[PDB]
């Protein structure tokens, strides 16, 4: 038992991380087969980032303008192109550590692991959710750009995120691995800001089920509620709507605990209207929304990856 | 910016994880050079675990009684011995992925990363603290025994923990890698229980400094306090004493934020006496004590590992 914010083992991604330097900017790249992916703003200078024309900036670059460091081994760049907001650096060596992988784009509300990196050297791993407003509450310092987010499904790494920028509230914005931003953000220095967020209701319910599985039951009750009446309360407290599909997705957890989904919604309703009254759930005094139903099943059943 | 419970990249440990089977019990082993380390209770049957004489149980075992699986490759056991509460299985192949490593024993209050594993297959990574009562609040299911805890310092893995057992409160007990239990726990089925815990004061202060670095300041105040007067409040609220050495260790964070250590103690005193009044710190409504001053510097400055 127990419930931790658990990331996927990072080894398979660690073997792909490289350092990409252009001019005086160094950031991280993802090396898969003979291509290194990195944020295209690597080609920008300080004043370039005020309002950049990336096509113009890139045509003025040369293969030799890109220094790629894989550990203590230089990688020779033999081609370069732009795909949306990422750069694809063609190199003369295919990464022998390339895992089986996919490029997937995730939904707000879904979670992933982040391998935070500096100078192509992994520093730490942690679990994030894609917020409803398409930001992530990460932990990133200068030089972290190009660090990637991912999930692992048996042996295949599904890359879903690459870090580009920090917004003024301290949250983070980036792209999928085809270079398309998550959310209404751009890789230039504007006054862009996150925009209003909501709480991921289905995840809160999943985490309440994890709590029951782990012996926290004080918030339970005999009351029930209807989906429509729950969603009136959700809207009130800035939670997003619960759909029938969410109810279906929570089925396995409902069955394992014996607590009907709508019953647990009644519990959540009471928690929202009354607070916790000094008590905690899974060591938290706040309602946690960055565990999906899948994450809960993973940790409260025990699936591995190879 | 941002502050996450961040684990070390797990790759170097993933390459050491193997499956150890004896009889009908399968658990995880740690494969370094030509030795596989695992909990000695692997040799016990259900009724053996009621009150086992491990020397007697092991003399009745044979090298061929131990099946070691490294991925889809069997490892031939050529020797076996007991070192305190771990088994050392001598195998005919040295692990080619053996990192530089050390066996270190940590102090309560210190943190480490755990690579949770099942059938020698890593499942997830997360960050733990050694509680003052020598338990850890982990996330472990059946088959997780032999999963290890560790820290990484540049390129060297300092193994500090191997998982043995779950206590009735859902917390976890285990050994260092020489097989010596953390805390007053034994690898047999008694009525053993965790025993009273305290809050790691120096860590709470470190996390308050992380909060200030990340822009949370509402809990700050002009008040100060003396070390002795703070420690009277600490004792009251089941916090452990703050020493001058703790104050010294917090020096760098104090200097980076401009908030004197004893001033931040005054802030903590007010937080303990008044609560948070509906506000949060670094996304928590509770005072967090599983980040050390080192962890805070790591994440609020940016050190990597290779
Ligand atoms: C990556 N190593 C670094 N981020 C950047 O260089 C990105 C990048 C260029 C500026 N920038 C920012 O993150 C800034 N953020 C902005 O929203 C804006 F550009 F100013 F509009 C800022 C002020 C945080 C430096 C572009 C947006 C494309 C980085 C990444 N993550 C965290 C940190 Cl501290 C730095
Ligand atoms: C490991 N794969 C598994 N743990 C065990 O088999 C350990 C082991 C034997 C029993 N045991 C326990 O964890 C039990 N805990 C006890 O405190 C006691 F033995 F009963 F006293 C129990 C009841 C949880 C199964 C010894 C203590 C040496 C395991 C590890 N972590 C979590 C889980 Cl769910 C199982």
């Amino acid at each position: 038992s127990g419930f931790r914010k658990m990331a996927f083992p990072s080894g398979k991604v660690e073997g792909c991380m490289v350092q990409v330097t252009c001019g005086t900017t160094t950031l991280n790249g993802l090396w898969l087969d003979d291509v290194v992916y990195c944020p295209r703003h690597v080609i920008c200078t300080s004043e370039d980032m005020l309002n950049p024309n990336y096509e113009d900036l890139l045509i003025r670059k040369s293969n030799h303008n890109f220094l790629v460091q894989a550990g203590n081994v230089q990688l020779r760049v033999i081609g370069h192109s732009m795909q949306n907001c990422v750069l694809k650096l063609k190199v003369d060596t295919a990464n022998p550590k390339t895992p089986k992988y996919k490029f997937v784009r995730i939904q707000p509300g879904q979670t992933f692991s982040v391998l935070a990196c500096y100078n192509g050297s992994p520093s730490g791993v942690y679990q994030c959710a894609m917020r409803p407003n398409f930001t992530i509450k990460g932990s990133f310092l200068n030089g972290s750009c190009g660090s990637v987010g991912f999930n692992i499904d048996y042996d295949c790494v599904s890359f879903c995120y690459m870090h580009h920028m920090e917004l003024p509230t301290g949250v983070h914005a980036g792209t999928d691995l085809e270079g398309n931003f998550y959310g209404p953000f751009v890789d230039r220095q504007t006054a862009q800001a996150a925009g209003t967020d909501t709480t991921i209701t289905v995840n809160v319910l999943a985490w309440l089920y994890a709590a029951v599985i782990n012996g926290d039951r004080w918030f339970l009750n005999r009351f029930t509620t209807t989906l429509n009446d729950f969603n009136l309360v959700a809207m009130k407290y800035n939670y997003e709507p619960l759909t029938q599909d969410h109810v279906d997705i929570l089925g396995p957890l409902s069955a394992q605990t014996g607590i009907a989904v709508l019953d647990m919604c009644a519990s959540l309703k009471e928690l929202l209207q009354n607070g916790m009254n000094g008590r905690t759930i899974l060591g938290s005094a706040l309602l946690e929304d960055e565990f999906t139903p899948f994450d809960v099943v993973r940790q409260c059943s025990g699936v591995t990856f190879q």
